[PDB]
């Protein structure tokens, strides 16, 4: 049993502490989920089940993808989870969505992912108490996220490391981010985001904004101030502020469906899945996850590396982006064709189904036949899917 | 060609602030994901990937599924991921560690959950500032776990809604704990739960945990019912007669039935259906009706044909009406007591009583199973379990 | 046996999270500290002890008051402590320096104040451990400064039950704060704090910026605004943000010393210590402080109502102040002739000492011999001293 | 002008997180004003004024000392204020106090101090937000009141500079902390506290319990055990958990009278304040302090060091307390005859005033004629009094 992607929608990608300070994570998905469902003429009452991916859920409440489902107008009868892969979350909804239809247990699946980075909050256990001594209030977006829990270093230590092995210089790193963020005003300013970014309206006291544009692309980002950034994460090191994905808010989703499905409804769907794969690597080498994830996603699907028409590849660091396309050897003129995280952004939950929505629509705006969307994981591991188009 | 369990295990269910006061869930985790491997005779390197649920992993780092399985030996090849469906974590895990081998896209999966509520901080969001005033610290454990984010009410506000409809008084809620209790303390001192119960060592010495703490020796009934009500000053859910703040952790093996006779395996079980429907949030308790009843017909049972019943007692009002609705023999259902008394480890409740259930089934030589427990805001999870 | 003040300084009142919105309360102190030594000739190694009050020094350490001398360069031959008699503190502590020297325990006495409720932090108690249940961090500038401790509410209330029998109507209150505001500024513009306000240097990363105006005094200060705001405290009373004292950061301090040590230093001093006094009143109208405490103060001094040349009369809330006023019926037009706390900022530590200075300097300038300080002290008290000219 | 004590008490010493985990400290100090009062038949409504130090007011609500007069009876008219001068606070009191009434403002004084270090607070600031990292939440009973502010470490590291300079072995800080432990249990046993101690009743909703006696005196210390402590301070150091002053709560005070107003009430005081000095020393050399203190004290009163009967020395540390032993010369049999803070415990804020009421009732007990009161005061400060029997 086959099964297709009738249609997608994404917010757009937020600043951190921007336009979605206070946004919680499941109104940025229940907009979503409200517009996955308009773009493919399907009705709140026939979804089975919602699957949203989060990595940072403290302070928000019962079960955040009930949440989302039920401000979209899901009806009580149908279920939700969570869940939490990292980086890979938003991906493997979708993956996790499909197998809900192939082995028969749903039909209509509402797949994707969603983040408030900006929401979340700083903890501490206090149930035992603290007799004597200072203690620390724990940022659960450092600590859950952004911070190996095997070694102790930041996500951008571990890129020093792809930093060192693969000898990516300075230069090359800065010349990739530099290059992601024209690729990304370049696509802006014509329009290739408007099919996949769904217009959110941020209820204010003191007005309502509509926010429809991603706010991390830098509009006429130089090279001479890009060299001029120090180093966050090492005093030695390559990586900087620029040349890493940055914190952000933002939510993405799909509708998932049969093949015989959609063709029973007219509905002319995005892509059809063909195959997924996760693979795990050295925790100190995370970015090098999809690496092994997409070589085994060709494998199922049965594709050569150079039958890929178009590839969305995440770009979590410019060190691990340069790291996985130097040993994969594909094209990079089809790789991020539209930037990547470095420039539209990075909301952990929701990137695996925030590139997911620029994979799809650009594959039918230009009639691309198969593509391949991939992420990498913290603590050694990574995702990636195969789409093929109608 | 379907999907068994050949092995499964599980912690000793700790008391709040008790045994595992300072255990993260992931340590517990590991030593079930290691207990799981050596009752089956696999090796932590052939497993693909660890599925475990968890609802609060507030302050425990990236991803503590991988943290549970890089301990207990599992390689870096391997991946990991958790899951948060409430209640029904540990025994949706299970189900979709079933669906990663039903696709082919694995083959040896550890399904099941964990929780560490004795663990759970407090929260604030403190980013944009407080210029003045002061703010609340929020508790995970009771906003993200136990308080419905639709009515803003506690979880035994919603047992009071299902004790109301039903008409179930407080003396019948406190006649199910109190013969609750008892069952659990026959259980105990029979050793009926040392198989199942895989011992950790909580490292002023060392000491090693393998009974069920939360469980009451000599629980009578003239203090049940003049304990005062929780959640309501007029109401009928008191500390008895509904489930406490436990910590602890539990598992399975999941492989294929074609795989298990290659190494020889007598599994405990074969997954034959399973089911998760969603109520309305205001009787969350009614969870496990539409849920059993979809499991049933997907496997082609009838409520009769089931010889052996675990349903979570999150509530006495929740457990009582699924009971007299669903029609099937009380003497069948928790015959070794229930979550009352062995405790409510969210996110390991699902799996926890999973094997109480697949133990049950094979020490006594029951051939169906049927296991389901209520989810916060309106939603219920079942799963049925065959004999090899 | 006289006691005499030498000399007076103090630093511009800096406004709630503004100028002095990360300065410590000693930095402060010590800048006074380092002025009041400088403006006399009298050398550090001379002063006996340091009287500096402060009532929010939760996180600044052992005993501010220590850190303040030893960063002014006073030795560590010298003793220093601290005090909290809330409000009345800066002027207490002249009254207690001067006792120290009127009992003969001490020659040299550097008193007054120190405040900084920007860095007021906020505190919870768990010791004990929260085992369930959300608990409240609280602000200890509210709790510790701003919350009557025996019936709950806030300072804004007791000033309401000032409003309610004494019947001081909304309009009536808001000419007095407008006149209190013009007033202010003037003395601004004109120059006439330049000479007690030393220079503050806040010390940045981006560059240091020297601070030497007071930044609360509202340039242009009209009466469209103070009709129109709502109340703070309660939906049916009259104090609002504007008729009401504010937040503010700074300090303040004297030199004292008996009359035949300033005659064989050469020094003329700014006033001559005639008498002092503290009553208690009903905590509900503390705003009543002043009352007792002033008519005690005159008569240990020997001196009439009408006697008075200048007054200063702190000026916490609108209410309050008006109540004083016309019980007392001494001339208004002497009464805060530079403006009050209302424009140019209420430390409460300092404010004590901070009136003293616009009292001192004041005088002579105007050619006054006789003159009367005071202040209102939450929890029902009040403080007054007398200073005659030489 | 003379000044005598016409009464005293003060509440058992209770252990850290022991009878007073939840008791405020104003609840404490209420019942020794209440107690202090009616062992001299001395109403509340004749008060003039309270005067109680305390270090960590934290958390406690506007003016604590006020608090525990309005709980104690003391009526509105009279006033109240706080004071922190570390560990002499409580003794500094019952000096400022005499202060009061030297000058002519003030009859009738109680005068002490209080402390709970139990009820001591976390604190942070977070008014300006913290946008991203972790943050400390600083603990101000380790912050306010045990770390030195000029060099960061605590206040047994100076100790460790006491136990070196002065060459003090393990061996003799250890034998001279097993002699107080003895001295203190001997007193208990014998009653020898009872005339000072005032029950303190501890209102809970689980039943009230009556607290009589100091919980820290370990009965039946050796020094077998003293030897296998591990030091706290420094790994090669001296000083450990046995040979140094605890975390105590706990309140005293005292009533402040004209020598001529106690005979005319027939009261019989139980000593003659004759002189009293505070001076400063190196903060690195805090123990130092009752050195020059106690000879000053002592040269103000024209008595000679030969001419005390006995003498109450504060035992922050072993180090410290020894080195005082060594220079001044006296006899120790006749210093802390019932023990110190070592065994007894050690309320900062109180310690002043507790150990005065161990040497004023041990006079009478034993027909004492002159005595001397001393504390060593963080930041390099010490505090000193002398008592002359009527
Ligand atoms: C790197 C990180 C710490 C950024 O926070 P930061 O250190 O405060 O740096 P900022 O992004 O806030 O910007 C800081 C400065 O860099 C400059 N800058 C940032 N990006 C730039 C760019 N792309 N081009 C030019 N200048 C840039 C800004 O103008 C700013 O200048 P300023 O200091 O005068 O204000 C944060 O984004 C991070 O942790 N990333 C980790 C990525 C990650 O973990 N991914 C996980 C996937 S596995
Ligand atoms: C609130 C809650 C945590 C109980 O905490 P609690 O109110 O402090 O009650 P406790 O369990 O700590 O025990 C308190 C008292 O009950 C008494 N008690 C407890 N269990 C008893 C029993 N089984 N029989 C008789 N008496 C009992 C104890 O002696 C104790 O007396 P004490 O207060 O004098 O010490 C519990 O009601 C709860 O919320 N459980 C979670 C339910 C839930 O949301 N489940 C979700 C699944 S959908
Ligand atoms: C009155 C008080 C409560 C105000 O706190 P606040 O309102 O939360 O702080 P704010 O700055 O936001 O209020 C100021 C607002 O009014 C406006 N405003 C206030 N006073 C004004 C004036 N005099 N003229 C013109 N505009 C004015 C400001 O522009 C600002 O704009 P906003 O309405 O959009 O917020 C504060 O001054 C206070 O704490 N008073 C009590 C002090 C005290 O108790 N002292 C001890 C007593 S002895
Ligand atoms: C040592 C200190 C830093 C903290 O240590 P601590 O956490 O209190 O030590 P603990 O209470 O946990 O227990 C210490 C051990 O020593 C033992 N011990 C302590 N004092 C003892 C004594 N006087 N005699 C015999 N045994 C003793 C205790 O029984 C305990 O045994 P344990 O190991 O089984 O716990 C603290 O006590 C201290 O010294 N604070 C300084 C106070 C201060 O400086 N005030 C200002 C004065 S200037």
């Amino acid at each position: 049993p086959s099964i297709v992607i009738a249609s997608a929608a994404r917010t757009a990608v937020g600043s951190f502490n921007g336009a979605f300070a206070n946004t919680p994570a499941h109104e940025l998905g229940a907009t979503v989920i409200s517009a996955v469902l308009e773009r493919a003429g399907v009705a709140a009452g026939e979804v089975n089940e919602v699957i949203l991916g989060q990595v940072l859920p403290a302070g928000e409440g019962q079960n955040p993808a009930r949440q989302a489902a039920m401000k979209a107008g899901v009806p009580q009868e149908a279920t939700a989870w969570g869940m939490n892969q990292l980086c890979g979350s938003g991906l493997r909804a979708v993956a996790l969505g499909m197998q809900q239809i192939a082995t028969g247990d749903a039909s209509i699946i509402v797949a994707g992912g969603m983040e408030s980075m900006s929401m979340a909050p700083h903890c501490a256990h206090l149930r035992g108490g603290v007799k004597m001594g200072d203690f620390k209030m724990i940022d659960t977006m450092i600590k859950d996220g952004l911070t190996d829990a095997f070694y102790g270093y930041h996500m951008g230590t571990t890129a020093e490391n792809v930093a060192k092995q693969w000898q990516l210089s300075r230069d090359e790193q800065d010349a990739f981010a530099v290059a992601s963020q024209n690729k990304a005003e370049a696509a802006q300013k014509d329009g290739r985001f408007k099919d996949e970014i769904v217009p959110f309206i941020v209820k204010g006291r003191k007005g309502d904004i509509t926010v429809d544009a991603d706010e991390e692309i830098r509009h006429g980002a130089t090279l001479d101030s890009m060299a001029k950034l120090r180093p966050a994460f090492d005093k030695e090191g390559t990586v900087t502020a620029g040349n890493a994905s940055g914190l952000n808010d933002g939510a993405a989703a799909a509708l998932l469906m049969s093949e015989a499905e959609a063709s029973r409804r007219g509905i002319q769907p995005l892509g059809r899945i063909v195959s997924w794969a996760t693979v795990g690597v050295d925790p100190k080498v995370m970015g090098t996850g999809p690496i092994p994830a997409s070589r085994k996603a060709l494998e199922r699907a049965g594709w050569k590396i150079g039958d890929l028409d178009l590839v969305e590849a995440n770009e979590a660091f410019a060190a691990q982006a340069c790291a996985v396309n130097k040993d994969l050897g594909w094209d990079p003129s089809i790789v991020n064709v539209n930037g990547g995280a470095i420039a539209i952004g990075h909301p952990i939950g929701a990137s695996g189904a925030r590139i997911l929505n620029t994979l799809l629509f650009e594959m039918k705006r230009r009639g691309a036949r198969k593509g391949l969307a991939t992420l990498c994981i913290g603590g050694g591991m990574g995702v990636a899917m195969c789409i093929e188009s109608l």
